[PDB]
C-alpha cells in the first residue's frame, strides 16, 4: 500500500487506540509556523498559568511519512503536566512528498520560532529543550547539531526516545536481530521502506542530517537517550549516547527491559511506557533548572 | 583485612567522597526501633511540614556486612525531596555480628514500626514504599515478601536498585562477565566473602529470605529494578523483575549503559546515578498517589 | 510434544521423529557390533562403531540426549557413524537407563560403568586404552561432563578429552538469563515447561538437583580432562554451557567453548539438514582426533 | 605498537613480533616451493605448501591478515602448514602487495590475480581445478570474501568454499555495537585507533569504503559459495563478522557463524599458545575438507 494509505490507517489506528487516557492540562493553543513555502501546524500545551516557564520541543514519530500532533497528543500532554513545561508538538512535513532537508527545516524553524514568540508563549528563552521519539528523536538530535553550528545555544537539553540515528545501509547486530524477527513492531522492511520515501537519493543517509551518529558529536546539549531491549534501533540510540559522551558531550542511556519499539506511545496500556515517560519528565525538568 | 576494618574504610571512603553534596531538606528526625534484642536506628527525612505524607523505607547497601545511615544519607535526603515523601533510612544490624534472618527481621519491624507510629511521624498508612540498593534491594524485596505472606498489605510500590536476589552458587553470565574484569567494582572474591559473613550455614543462601528470586513472586507489590549494564548482578536483578511479570506481579526494570555496581552513591558525580535516582522518586511519586 | 501424554509414549514420539532424522543420511563405517555391558541390577545395550580394521585404536564413549527421558543407540546412529569415521575412532555409544523408570544417578552410574566396561575390554576392542574421551549431547552432555568428574576423583586418568555437546550442567530453580530467555520464547525447540517436567521424572528428591552427578556445575572443575563444549545461540542452556567452560578454565583446567550463531538446542542431531549441525559435528571430530594423539 | 610511528617500522615490529610465533612450533608438510605470480605491474610472492605427494589435490587460496599494511607469506606460515596437512589440501598463501605503498583494490586485484594462477597451474600444481577454496584473516578475511563475490560476478565459479577467520568486512565509519566496546576496551588487540589508521593507509580517497571491494557487507551476497566464519568474543570485528554470515543465508547463499568464548582479535596465529587458536585451526580444516568433497 501506498504511503498515503499507511498514514491514514496508523492515524485511525493510534486515535482508535488512545480514545482513554485523559491527560489533563491546564491549556492547548493550536499556531501556525512560517517555513520555506508556506506554513505549518504546531500544538502548544500548557501546563499552569505562568510566566517564564521551560519549554520543549516535541518532535513525533512516524519514519518521515507517519505521525501527527494528534497521534502523540497524549504523549504531550503528559509531558507538560509531568515537567510543568511548555510543549510544543511540531506537524512537521511528511515524506515521499515533502523528502529530506524539510523535516529537518521545519523541525529546526519551528525550534527558532519557538524561542522569538517566546514571550508571547509565555515561554523562559534561556530554558528550552527538544525532544523526540523515532524519527523524532532524529529530528531531535539533528535540530541539536543545527543549533550548535548555528552557535545560538537555543537547546539546553535533548531527550532521544528511541532514535534512528543512522540512515545508511551499515546495519547494526541488533538492527538485523529484532528487524527481522517473527515478533517485531519495526520490520526491517519496513525500515528501507521509510529510506526509500524519505530520501531522494539514498547518499543523502551519510548526511549527517540524515544521519545523526555520522557527526562529530562535541559541543552538544545533555542528552537522555532511551532504548527497547527488542528495538532494531536499540544499538544505534545507544552508540549515539557513546559516542557523545567520548566527544564531550553529556549523554545518559537508559534500556528499558522486555519493551519493543514505539513503547512509550502505549503507555496508558504498558507500564515500562509509563515509568519512561515519568523519567523523560523528571529529566526535562532538572535539565532546565535555572 | 578483618570485616571491622573494611567496614571503617568504607564509611571513611564514603564520607569522605561526601563532602559536598548539598541535598536540602526540610527536618531530619534520627529514632530508634525496637526489634528482637534490642533497637536499632533509623533516621527520618521530612520533605514538608505536612501531615498524611507518603513514606518510603530505605535499605542502604554494603553487602550485609557495610553501610549505614550516614552512608546513604545523602541518597535519602534527594528522594525524599524528589518524591515528596518520608524517608526513613534503616541501621539494619550488620553482619558476621548479627548474622542471616537478622538484617531481614529488622528491616521488617522497621517497616511495621513506620506503619504504626505513623500518625507520629506524620505519614499516611495506606501509602508506602520500601526501596534499597544492592543488599539493601535485597531486603527490600524480601520485606515485599514478607508483607506479602503476612497479608497486611502495608507495601505499596517497591524500587529495587542494583538488588542482590541470588545468593546461591549458581552463577549468572553476568555475574561471571563483570565480577572477574579488570574494572569490576563488585569481585567475584568479595561477594563470595559477603556470602560467608553472612550466612551461617550456606544453604540458607537456598532459603527465600535470602535468594528472594528463588521464591514465588506472584502477589507483590509493583516494582521498580534498576540495573547497571556492567553490574555483576546485572542478570540478576532483571531476571527478578521477569519473574515478578510472568507470575502476575508488575515489573519494570531499567538498565543504565556505562555503568557499574553502586553508581548512584556517587550521583553528585555521575550523571547516569542523577538520572536514576530522579526516577527512582518519579517512580515512587506515582507509585504512591491515592 | 505435550507432557500432559506419558513419558513412556512421548519417548516413542521422540523415537519415531529421531529416526526420520537418521533415515535420511548414510554414513558409512567399516563395522558394528551390538553388545551388552554389565550394571548393577544388568546389562545396558551398546553399540561399537569401528572406523577401520585396526589396532591400537582411539576410542570416543558418546552418551545420546534425550532430557534423561528420551532418546536410545538407534536415536544417535548417525551421529556416532560421522563422528568414528571423521576422528578415526572407535566410538561407542551407551544405552544408559532412563528415568522415570530408573531414577537419577542410575544414568551416571551406567555412564561411568560403561567407560570402565570400554577400558577394560580394549585388547578385544581393538582400542588402545590409553587414548580414550568421552562426548555426548543435552543429557549427554551432562553424562560425559560428570563422568569425567568421577574419572578424576577415582585417579585413574581414563578421560583424555570430554566433548560436550550443548550439555545441561545445572538442575537447580536457579536459572539464567538464556535460561529463561529462550526457554519461555515462542520458537523455542527446550521450552521451559519441558525442562522442568525432565527434572522430575529424573530426581527422586528435588535436592538431588544440588548433587554434582546432576548439576556438574556445582563441583570443583580443577584437574579435568581437556573440554570442548559446544553451545547454541538460541539454547536456552546456552549460559551454563559458556559458564561451564569458563569455570572449568578458572579451576586450571583445559576448556574451549564454541557458540553456534542462528542454531537452537539439537541442532547436531539434525546435521543433514542443517550446515551448522555438520559444521559442529566435524569440529568435534576434529577436536577428539587432535585430543587423543599419542 | 604506536601509530606515531610509520607503517614500515610498525610493519617490521609486527614481522618480527609474529615469526616469534611461527617459530614456537614445528609443522610437518610433506613439501613447499616458493613461488612468483604475475600481477599488474610484476609479480607478487606465494608458498605453495604441499600435503602430501599426489595428483588431483583440493586447494586452498590462503591471504594473511595485517590491517592491509602488515604480514607476510612468513608471518602466517605456521597456520598455512598445519591448514594444509589437516585439509590434505595444497594450501598457496599469497603475498598480496601492500598499503600504503600499494594502495586499495590493488591488494584485491592480487588476490584475485593469484586464484586464477592457480586454477590456470593447477596441473603442475597436482591440483584439482574444481576443488578449490579461498581463506584469510581479518584482512585476509576481506580479501577472500571480495575474492569470492568478484568469482561470482565473474560466474566462473571457482571458489567452491571461502573460511573467513575474524574477516574485516565493513570499512565505513558505521560503527557496530562490538566496533566500540572492544574497540575502546583497554584489553583490547584491536585498539580503535589502530583500525581507523588502517583505513587510512589503504584507501585512498575514504568513499572507496563504499566500494564493495573494501566493505564487502555492502555487496548483494546471494549466490555465494558457501562460507565458514570464525569470530571472536572480544573482537571489535565480531559483529559485523557474524552480520555477513547472516546477510549471505538471509540472501540464499549458505554461511555459518561460530563465535569463540573468551578470545580476542588474532586468536589464530596464537595457536601454539592458546588451545582455543588450535581449535578454531581444526574446524577450518575439517570445514575446508568436507566442502572440497568431489
Amino acid at each position: 500500500a501506498s504511503p498515503q494509505e499507511l498514514r491514514r490507517q496508523v492515524e485511525e489506528q493510534s486515535r482508535l487506540l488512545t480514545a482513554a487516557v485523559q491527560e489533563p492540562i491546564a491549556e492547548t493553543r493550536d499556531v501556525h509556523i512560517p517555513v520555506s513555502g508556506g506554513s505549518i501546524r504546531a500544538r502548544v500545551y500548557f501546563p499552569k498559568k505562568a510566566a517564564g516557564l521551560p519549554a520543549v520541543l516535541y518532535y513525533h514519530g512516524g519514519g518521515f511519512v507517519f505521525g501527527s500532533i494528534e497521534t502523540h497528543d497524549h504523549i504531550c500532554r503528559r509531558l507538560s503536566r509531568l515537567s510543568d513545561s511548555v510543549v510544543v508538538s511540531v506537524d512537521y512535513r511528511l515524506a515521499p512528498e515533502y523528502k529530506f532537508p524539510t523535516a529537518v527545516e521545519d523541525a529546526y524553524a519551528a525550534l527558532k520560532w519557538v524561542a522569538d514568540r517566546a514571550d508571547e508563549l509565555g515561554v523562559d528563552p534561556d530554558r528550552i529543550a527538544v525532544a523526540g521519539d523515532s524519527a523524532g528523536g532524529n529530528l531531535a538530535a539533528v535540530v541539536s547539531i543545527l543549533d550548535r553550528n548555528s552557535g545560538e545555544k537555543l537547546v539546553k537539553k535533548q531527550v532521544l526516545i528511541y532514535p534512528v540515528v543512522n540512515m545508511t545501509g551499515v546495519p547494526t547486530a541488533s538492527l538485523v536481530e529484532f528487524g527481522v524477527a517473527e515478533t517485531t513492531s519495526l520490520p526491517i522492511e519496513l525500515m528501507v521502506w521509510f529510506g526509500r520515501q524519505y530520501l531522494k537519493r539514498p547518499e543523502e543517509a551519510y548526511d549527517f542530517k540524515a544521519s545523526p551518529l555520522l557527526a562529530d558529536l562535541g559541543g552538544l546539549p545533555p542528552a537522555l537517550v532511551v532504548t527497547a531491549e527488542y528495538d532494531p534501533l536499540r544499538d544505534e540510540g545507544e552508540l549515539y549516547a557513546y559516542k557523545m559522551k567520548a566527544s564531550g558531550s553529556r549523554a545518559v542511556a537508559v534500556r528499558f527491559a522486555g519493551m519493543v519499539h514505539g513503547f512509550v506511545s502505549f503507555y496508558p496500556f504498558v507500564d515500562a511506557g509509563r515509568e519512561a515517560l515519568d523519567l523523560a519528565a523528571a529529566s526535562i525538568r532538572s535539565g532546565l533548572q535555572p
